[PDB]
């Protein structure tokens, strides 16, 4: 037995594990419950804080992955599979995670928080890619992670309804954090020095914790990694969610007809049926006809957004703030291959001309067939505008730089400019142990593997370079977590990494070579995107 | 005696005058008539065929220069007095010049015809910059150069009335390349290899013979520098130019104040007024303020062109043609100290943002707010969107590519894609002897004296490597005129200069340095214009 496996919170006692690590051992508290599980009548509803406890808790490993759809496009791939569940899925999924080094840390120790992404429709925090025990023991931190409720489960929104008013997935990210301002303290973490950090989906959940008050309290610093919550992708009206989710109840059968149809009548309705049914109906009612659109995001309600993601970010003070942001050199390459014509990652992709304006409707859904010409002729070389090898690229960089890159950096630097202090990246390294094919280049999603260290795992075959680009990766965000500069305190041999300003736009390219200053996070084509395609669209 | 200097032509006897070069003299005939003078009851009429006289015309010398505006921005300044009237103005015009070389040749020899530019409101034969001294001695060849009506005289079109068909100033080039049909076997040339070239609203009146089908029977190549009759100000609408025309009666007092203003009583009216009174008013015809828009332009009227210049291009058939086009490096920066606000040729012109912003409404007149926005999204540099150099080049960018490089290379792909064989080029070789201020370049228009040997004149202080230069220009013009391929058929050895297709769209770079073969004639900018905002501006 050891005395450190064993910890006392506010809701009673959990036993830990000891996980190894070809540096040293961690203590690991995996299936924490921070909230009541949210089933029968509190389907759909805000969390409650988890009631304690008698005894002692087991906490030694991942509890239940929260329903959501599995990613079938490829059985048996890697690529895929390694995004899916890995635990059983249950509605009792409001777990959280907590590693920290060995010995336990005697002073209060930065806390790094991590946000699973996907779509706001899959996630868990158990994934491989996200084991948090080689960050844990090489920067010596706290790093905790939850599960929130994705799909209709999380965000299911009849807006105005007290039985369903949407964002409740975001609310168990919130009430994660409450549990980390509160607990952190008994494993050695300084709930003064938290630092929040997600990707996709979870980034974009990082950006809307910023632009709501009541979650600005609990943290101190954030890190967005490809997403951003102004994205085309991450909300939603609340007509449009109410007409989703009057739709995902007639597929279901709600109400029984003939019978109403009030919102009150319509969620006791989805509240009896099994959870695999409304799962099994989720790809079902949105317009059925694009990549990179999600049923049930986040709402505008006026609840926990006072407005929309766009106007608290430009009307929103940021001082004394410092935010880590960047994305990976080719967003939009992995999302190809779920609907754009001629696309498949067993061939090279070599799409001709009419697929490439095809496909470029399908990335960029719901746009007049004006703004689609618009984005044709930006993005073709008319040098070569039947080259299938550049049309590939130019649908990758379209779909790449609306739904990501180009949200992020409209972010960015209006964060710089408003009293932030901002620093940028873009990944530039494609993994030497990547599935995917070639030509995808370094996918959306592949940096999360360098930034939890995961190369140090001995039964992977890694390169000794990746190995050291991975520890040196771990350091920037770590640093940024301790001091909220990536570069270190002292080190003056080490390249700097200068912040990202509106003006300037400086970033640093991630990769085995040393750090390199750039300008411009593709500002030619974001201009196009947030700057004149408005304007476009203004005037039908 | 020397009985090289007489010769006899259809209409009567001339008598013409030996110009020296460093190279050996040369016979040119300036002066000689082809038409009636169109003057009294004349004016705004086709023009007559030249009555045969009696006696020996004297052909020593150039005649009168057609009634235009004068220059008077920079008084002094040879940059602009280069190109205004340098022999006494009168509607007694219609004259043209022949040189031939000595001796005279035996064999039939091709001959260049010259049409000026000056916007079809200005320009002479009579230019120190188109003696064709040295482009004869130097290839032994001939070369024509006709006078043709600008301005009101020239194209004031009432459409559809006997009294101002409209198009007259082309007529007189038709009758001076008919003329030329009939008596260019007098001086020693060739009537079955005649090649047609031009330069600005020259190069647009070359292309505007292509499309009659009177005025196609009368050569067999054209050269267009600089200019094409699809531009945006090459020609007019029917109703905008009874517009014009009204107007400019209204300035002159016509019709009286009293009097019906039908077409007959109105063209009476203007035809008892002297001409400089119809000059004093021709640019208070547009009310509009805007640098490239010509009050008086060859009009769409069924006559001369059955249809739009970009109608005939796109349906025409040029199969057994040979055409050779190109622009100078910097083609609108020579127009911007015309009113964009904020250039003076005295400074540097770094313009403000502001001043940027303006100046695109005033370089591209008559287009929606809308779309002069799309113009600033794809004309800035948005690292640096402040920066007054790149906004200076932007601005001189917009104008010379929507004005001069699009318009041409759309032709130049056209061309090539409908029969004709097609040589492209860009001069990029600012003159050693340049009075234009440094940061405009390679202005519109300063490609003509090297074209015809200007810097073997002794008096004038070109570098040898200018002489050598201007040598080899004038070598690529002769081959095509003789062969149809700027190429020297009896050497691989020389640099080649590849045909321009509409899909490699090759051209090369006429400078000091060899040949170079590059692709696109800015291909990006002109898919803006040619391709994306006809769609815009269809829309609204
Ligand atoms: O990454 C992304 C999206 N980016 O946009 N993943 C989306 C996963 C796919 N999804 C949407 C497309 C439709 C599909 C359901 C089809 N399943 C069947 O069984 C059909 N039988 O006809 C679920
Ligand atoms: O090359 C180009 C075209 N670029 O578009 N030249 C344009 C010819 C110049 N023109 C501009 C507009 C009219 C103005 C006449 C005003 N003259 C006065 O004396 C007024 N006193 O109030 C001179």
């Amino acid at each position: 037995e050891d005395a450190e496996l064993l910890v006392t919170v506010r809701g009673g006692r959990l036993r830990g594990i000891r996980l190894k690590t070809p540096g040293g051992p961690v203590s690991a508290f995996l299936g924490i419950p921070f909230a009541e599980p949210p089933m029968g009548p509190r389907r759909f509803l805000p969390p409650e804080p988890k009631q304690p406890w008698s005894g002692v808790v087991d906490a030694t490993t991942f509890q239940s992955v929260c329903y959501q759809y599995v990613d079938t496009l490829y059985p048996g791939f890697e690529g895929t599979e390694m995004w899916n569940p890995n635990r059983e899925l249950s509605e009792d999924c409001l777990y959280l995670n907590v590693w920290t080094p060995y010995p336990r840390p005697t002073s209060p120790t930065p806390v790094l928080v991590w946000i699973y992404g996907g779509g706001f429709y899959s996630g868990a925090s158990s994934l491989d890619v996200y084991d948090g025990r080689f960050l844990v023991q090489a920067e010596r931190t706290v790093l905790v992670s939850m599960n929130y409720r994705v799909g209709a489960f999380g965000f299911l929104a009849l807006p105005g309804s007290r039985e369903a008013p949407g964002n409740v997935g975001l609310l168990d990210q919130r009430l994660a954090l409450q549990w980390v301002q509160e607990n952190v303290a008994a494993f050695g973490g300084d709930p003064t020095s938290v630092t929040l950090f997600g990707e996709s989906a979870g980034a974009a959940s990082v950006g809307m914790h910023l632009l709501s008050p009541p979650s600005r309290g609990l943290f101190h610093r954030a890190v967005l990694q490809s997403g951003a919550p102004n994205g085309p992708w991450a909300t939603v009206g609340m007509g449009e969610a109410r007409r989703r989710a009057t739709q995902l109840a007639h597929l279901v059968g709600c109400p029984p007809g003939g019978t109403g149809g009030n919102d009150t009548e319509l969620v006791a309705c989805l509240r009896t049926r099994p959870a695999q049914v409304l799962v099994n109906h989720e790809w079902h009612v949105l317009p059925q006809e694009s990549v990179f659109r999600f049923s049930f995001v986040p709402v505008v309600d006026g609840d926990f957004l006072s407005d929309t993601p766009e106007a608290l970010i430009n009307a929103g003070d940021f001082h004394g703030l410092q935010v880590l942001v960047g994305v990976v050199k080719d967003e939009g390459s992995y999302f190809l291959v779920y609907g754009a014509p001629g696309f498949s990652k067993d061939n090279e992709s070599l799409i001709s001309r009419a697929e490439f304006l095809a496909g470029v409707r399908v990335g960029v859904p719901q746009v007049s067939d004006l703004a689609a010409e618009a984005v044709v002729l930006h993005y073709t070389d008319w040098l070569h505008p039947e080259d299938p090898a550049r049309l590939r690229e130019a649908l990758s960089d379209v779909v790449g730089d609306h739904n990501v890159v180009c949200p992020v950096a409209q972010l960015a630097g209006r964060l710089a400019a408003q009293g932030a202090r901002v620093y940028a990246y873009v990944f530039e390294h494609r993994a030497s142990t990547l599935s995917w094919p070639l030509w995808m280049g370094v996918p959306h999603g592949y940096e999360i593997e360098f930034i939890f260290g995961i190369p140090l795992d001995p039964s992977r075959n890694y390169t000794a370079e990746e190995k050291i680009f991975a520890q040196r990766l771990m350091r920037y965000w770590a640093n940024f977590a301790r001091t909220g500069d990536p570069n270190e305190p002292r080190d003056p041999k080490a390249p700097q990494w200068p912040p990202y300003t509106a003006g300037a736009q400086q970033y640093v390219s991630l990769d085995l070579r040393p750090l390199e200053v750039r300008r411009g996070l593709r500002a030619q084509a974001c201009a196009f995107w947030n700057r004149f395609l408005p304007k476009l669209l203004s005037a039908t």
